[PDB]
């Protein structure tokens, strides 16, 4: 019975959620921050195994309804983490320790997405393979947030830099894994939502990786800020257009025309404010 | 042929079962204590990371004689990370890192037991299922009773109902894990033999919280305590309740009731001298 | 869309080799010998993670070329962060990190033949899964000479005997899973080639190990070098054996028979060179 195998997800899920929480109580009453960082990369493995354990499990389960909880337990795992570890890691005046801080969210947040994308292409059900989607996005967006705020604290443009790049794969297999779902929907409502989706994302990676570039005074560095923006729009484009080469209802796509414009014209004034800003 | 893929799950066994000992061995060397705690880490990995390789070798093995080699691998892994693990344990003078030596066995034991669980699931004859069980519940058993022993030489109680949490959880997972394994059981005196496991993790664990709450010195934890033990408690009646419902005949199901009358009882002895105890 | 896929595998193996890079860089100018094997953990872990991540995904994919193209993904993975590590290990002075440097390059290898193993097994064509065959073979070369370099740069002979081990379990390995690979070849050239690998990586591991021995000034590790060499031998023998079976015509055996004399001269003369060395 696959609702007992649920039980069995649900309590790893809650205790690791637990364990989450006590242990960043404990590092708020520490002092020393290599210890500061333990807390976090004991949050960071706790979330990780539990995701591993989680979908290897959620994979013995036929049912979409029980599915869909495990990927609902799975998300909130994800963004607990995120925001215990961001909380933490305002507490780091080190950059290699906030950098390392800004690492396990993302790796936290590709593990989550590919383990979510991966159970999500087992779903017949489109209200839930949107649900997934729309999980994926929540979490990409949250871990790019998360990341940003903590690059302003940042004083070498390399660390600014090595920010700006794992924001950019958040972006990019985010955007990827929605793809893989979207492409299965036989719905043209839900369909429409993951190109707005999709757009928000690509948005939010640009604008994120905008402002950390305009913060760089080297011009080699805001070079690969430019050549990452336009990555990301590029990926962006292809995913709405190909969702879009199967669809037939032009109402829908003309919004998606929209979307697809909107991008470009906020990615080519980005770059634009990015090279007028260089010497 | 399998019987190379069981020669490769051995060679890793064994190659790990090198490494934590003399890794074990080397830190009863060295003090620090940070470096021990690092040593209980590599173990925890060492262990971790072979089984979930041996699990993945074993995966495609059809031949269940070589599957329950790898199962008993699995076991003897945790047992010797476990011991060793414990008689470090013992070598702290600071309690955090023994409660993090707590944690390490918890979620080690977890990994193996649903390892076995998910191996276990694809075997046909009910011997080699009754061993895994029998590996389940004496992996659950020497992981409670090693965070037992470890849990009465520190100062600080709150850690003790972390442990007494940990201890509910192997408790907690390895009843259902063995409740799957049961469930595809066709003959009855099996799921008694499976019966009789429940209830001795039940009464194992029960008693194990039990003892470590006279050791508590303010009421709110015994409360917590009591509440970790009944949760156990319902469930593995529950458990024993939904395998009974798989018996035709009239003899074991008498045991069953036994099982679930003493499960019951004892726990409700244990937890209303805790009243006495308490405030 | 495999394309999508392989894209996802894409941006994960350039961003591990683009981070591994980059912590090698950094090493290379810090002071503090822990901070250098700090490194090297996270080295390890990201090679680990990528092909955790990686392998997951190409389990999922129907055209070989791309299944091929994630083979050697991993492959260039592996060795670009054994190669990596290698130029740190250079900078340390003290063994004891050495020894762990070893089991980092040792655990990448093993981790990366086993992935490409069970991709390699979902090959029908037996051009791939000679290239497949040829990829762990190459790895486990490179992971042999990393370690024998290195262990050329050790006093203890404790430290150098756990560097014997660790070149005999990739020998090992490698032999094993070159064997399962090679078990699926029908065409008598092409399991002609994977036995030639395994005698390469015979006569490599035990020249490495013999040149190691003779480097020991106490019996009991050079003792312990006969051991491992001998084992070796008679592994990769009995592989070759088992393909050989399997194999109608009788020219191409003349060459394994050939191959296994080649390897039964090389280990007897390997072994009696270290007996002329005891005392």
């Amino acid at each position: 019975i696959e609702e007992v195998v649920a039980e069995m997800i649900d309590i790893l899920a809650e205790s690791s959620k637990k364990s989450i929480e006590e242990l960043a109580r404990a590092a708020d009453n520490k002092t020393t921050e290599k210890a500061v960082a333990e807390a976090i990369e004991e949050i960071a493995r706790l979330a990780t195994a539990a995701i591993q354990l989680i979908e290897a499990l959620a994979k013995n389960l036929a049912s979409e309804e029980f599915m869909a909880r495990a990927i609902s337990a799975i998300a909130e795992l994800a963004k607990k983490a995120i925001e215990a570890i961001y909380r933490l890691a305002d507490n780091h005046t080190t950059d290699t320790f906030m950098a390392r801080a800004i690492a396990a969210i993302a790796n936290l947040a590709v593990t989550a997405i590919l383990a979510i994308a991966a159970l999500a292409s087992n779903h017949t059900t489109e209200e839930f393979m949107a649900r997934a989607i729309s999980a994926i996005a929540e979490l990409a967006k949250k871990a790019i947030e998360a990341i940003y705020r903590l690059a302003d604290n940042h004083t070498t443009d390399k660390f600014m830099a090595a920010a700006i790049e794992a924001i950019a794969l958040l972006a990019t297999l985010a955007i990827l894994a929605i793809a893989l779902l979207a492409s299965n929907h036989t719905t043209e409502e839900f369909m429409a939502k993951a190109i707005s989706a999709i757009a928000e994302l690509a948005k939010k990676a640009i604008e994120a990786i905008y402002r950390l570039a305009d913060n760089h005074t080297s011009p080699t560095y805001i070079e690969k800020a430019i050549e990452a923006i336009e990555k990301i729009a590029r990926k962006a484009i292809k995913a709405i257009e190909m969702l879009a080469k199967n669809i037939t209802t032009e109402e829908y796509k003309e919004k998606a025309k929209s979307a697809i414009d909107e991008i470009r014209e906020k990615a080519k004034e980005a770059i634009k404010r990015l090279e007028d800003n260089r010497t």
